[PDB]
């Protein structure tokens, strides 16, 4: 309080010197500065409690280990699984502006089921917000996990879920995490999708999305674009297929000149105990300012077959345009060209330049 009273200073001339400082009137440091306002109180009062008690459980539960199955002491060994009591931990600070409140429970009786809850409360709107995280294991018939977490926040909202689960029998996973950002300049969306599975061959899908909004008014470039990407794995026991392919995209001004990119590739391998055969086609296109364009197919294809062998490799084509000058012109690049091979006979032919 003595810092909310309004002094009053006169007007007084510094020894030594001829300056004559202003007086001060009605100087009430707490609240000329704004600190009044601000943090909404005239003094500070503060409360912090920290509990970080265990209930303790000294026991375990030994699971005896089947060694029978290298003796075809076959039976006579623990697989340790704790008997622990519930860990506890609860933090709780108080104060005008901010107030903290976050509680971490786990449990540990013989899984594992951890919950954490984070509590922010604030004036300030970023300092408030709401976090939540459950984890839960279970082992009684094999490792069984889903994790799920979720963010309350302004800025950043984040969803993520892992869930790893073991039937005893057969492998299932799966990766469904999505978050995007709120940046006002810059912003950006992705997604995560991972899906693991095994139930006789494995099977995996991977398709990863990103999406990104740019805008510099003070700089006057914006672009906005999206990289995207999906990649499909199938190892059969018959064949083995792998299929990728991405797409950066991508357009955009700078300073009134347009900036253009767009990346497309299509990758593809296959394999077999016969033949084998693996082609990727590639488009570079892209361009500044409407200047040097045609990135264009710098693609191979190649395939190996028990009775011959054939082989492509480089064929392209490009025509870019410079557009200062006489306009200029230069897209160099080599003509298709290929080999064959077979028995009793061998042919190579080349086009290039």
């Amino acid at each position: 309080d003595f810092l909310n009273i309004p002094l009053t200073i006169p007007e007084m001339r510094l020894p030594y010197t001829i300056i004559t400082t202003p007086p001060l009137k009605d100087f009430s440091l707490w609240e000329k500065t704004g600190l009044k306002e601000f943090l909404k109180t005239t003094k500070q009062s503060f409360d912090l409690s920290v509990k970080a008690q265990y209930k303790k459980n000294k026991h375990r539960h030994s699971i005896t280990n089947p060694l029978a199955v290298l003796c075809e002491l076959c039976t006579i060994s623990h697989i340790f699984i704790p008997a622990m009591g519930n860990i506890t931990y609860d933090f709780s600070f108080k104060s005008s502006v901010i107030t903290l409140n976050t509680n971490a429970e786990l449990f540990n009786q013989s899984d594992i089921v951890a919950h954490l809850l984070s509590s922010s409360s604030s004036v300030i709107d970023a300092l408030q917000y709401k976090l939540e995280g459950t984890t839960r294991l279970t082992r009684k018939r094999g490792l069984k996990l889903a994790t799920a977490l979720s963010l309350s926040n302004k800025f950043v909202e984040g969803s993520h879920n892992s869930t790893v689960s073991l039937t005893t029998k057969n492998m299932e996973v799966s990766v469904a995490t999505t978050t995007k950002a709120q940046i006002p300049i810059l912003r950006m969306n992705f997604k995560q999708e991972l899906n693991g599975n095994t139930k006789s061959k494995p099977t995996v899908s991977s398709s990863m999305e990103f999406k990104y909004d740019f805008n510099s008014s003070m700089l006057y470039s914006t672009a906005k674009g999206a990289v995207d990407h999906k990649l499909s794995l199938e190892s059969l026991t018959s064949y083995f297929s792998i299929e990728s392919s991405t797409k950066g995209d991508v357009k955009g001004s700078v300073l009134s000149r347009e900036y253009s990119g767009t990346i497309a590739s299509e990758a593809n391998t296959y394999l077999n105990s016969k033949s084998t055969r693996s082609s990727v086609k590639l488009q570079g296109t892209s361009k500044i300012d409407d200047i040097w364009n045609l990135e264009v197919k710098e693609n191979f294809a190649g395939e190996a077959t028990l009775q011959r062998i054939y082989s492509l490799w480089e064929h392209s084509t490009k025509n870019h345009l410079q557009l200062e000058g006489l306009f200029f012109t230069n897209g160099e690049h080599t003509s298709k060209a290929t080999l064959e091979l077979s028995p009793w006979q061998m042919s190579a032919l080349v086009q290039v330049h």
